[PDB]
């Protein structure tokens, strides 16, 4: 008949951030696009094409982005052979960013907030413990500012208000533990009071935008990179960068900008297979309007190639007005 699927997401709700999720039924005709659409529609999203679905095994670090055309029941059955349902996590995420994405999301608050929460969640989890103290302070203060959006500008100068954050809410919701564990409760207070002061005047949008401005120099959230190789006979190792500003590009130096290969609007088709020989690499091949030869990518695994295929295809849908896939199947 049908089955129920928990899908975590970053649409804010008056509860624990970990517990932001939607429980949706799915039949045996339902596809991934269906799920996404269903969920984003509830929250009045305008930029529907920006969103994708990422499957994670809770034990291992492996990550699989589910393709929009794929059936839910088909894909769920495949992964449930490997490991039981409780070990998988399905979470909705923004993966396919438009050019000027921040400025655009400004006209779509649910999405701007979703992106903010997704990225802030990734920050806290990956690098907050090893970013500068000044940065970890600022980014936390900005969340206070946004989160307590009605609060006065000097309200944290009043001990008792800071105390609510210390004791009732917990400073763990805003700052990394490394920051909290060094510095004394009384010196941290004076640092937070003082840091918050420079963002006291900001509204919720200004807060969210300032967050990104401060985060982007020290943490990448505007593209994905893959170490793989280009060429169909002479293979060359590179680190591809795929994102809005650069389209498909490759990295060279630390500090130097990506070198451009091709924009998404030129990509005509996408196909991927596992290494076309005796190996376990993943081949990914693109037909591109303008170039004579197609762009043959060799990734370290089929999983990475599958994931690269989703990324590019997702962007192709976005950049054109498309709902058809640009991935050639059988």
């Amino acid at each position: 008949m049908e089955r129920v699927l928990k899908v975590f997401h970053y649409f804010e709700n008056s509860s624990e951030p970990t517990t932001w999720a939607s429980i949706i039924r799915h039949g045996d005709a339902t596809d991934v696009r269906g799920i996404i659409q269903k969920i984003v529609d509830c929250h009045k999203v305008k930029n529907v094409a920006c969103y994708g679905l990422r499957l994670s095994h809770l034990q291992s670090e492996e990550v699989h982005w589910l393709h929009l055309d794929m059936g839910v029941s088909n894909v769920r059955e495949k992964f449930e052979l490997a490991h039981p349902p409780e070990e998988w996590k399905y979470e909705l995420r923004i993966r396919y960013l438009p050019k000027g994405f921040l400025n655009q999301f400004t006209e779509d608050k649910p999405t701007l907030n979703f992106f903010y929460q997704q990225v802030k969640n990734d920050y806290m989890l990956e690098i907050a413990d090893q970013v500068d103290q000044e940065i970890a302070l600022k980014l936390g203060c900005l969340e206070i500012r946004r989160s307590y959006g009605e609060m006065r500008g000097n309200a944290l100068e009043k001990k008792s208000n800071y105390e609510v954050l210390e004791k009732d809410v917990g400073l763990r919701r805003f700052f990394p533990k490394s920051l909290l564990d060094s510095v004394k409760a009384k010196t941290l207070r004076k640092l937070i009071q003082q840091t918050f002061r420079q963002f006291a005047n900001l509204n919720r949008e200004e807060s969210i935008l300032k967050f990104f401005e401060i985060l982007s120099p020290v943490y990448r959230f505007d593209k994905e990179c893959f170490k793989c190789a280009l060429g169909s006979s002479w293979i060359i190792s590179v680190e591809l960068a795929i994102g809005p500003e650069e389209g498909i590009s490759y990295l060279t130096d630390k500090g130097a900008n990506p070198t451009h290969l091709a924009d998404f609007n030129q990509v005509q088709t996408i196909q991927y297979s596992n290494s076309e020989d005796k190996d376990r690499k993943g081949m990914l091949q693109l037909k591109i309007a303008g170039a004579p030869e197609p762009l043959t990518v060799t990734a370290p695994s089929l999983t990475i190639a599958e994931n690269m295929a989703d990324l590019i295809d997702g962007y192709c849908r976005l950049v054109n007005g498309a709902t058809q896939s640009f991935i050639i199947r059988p």
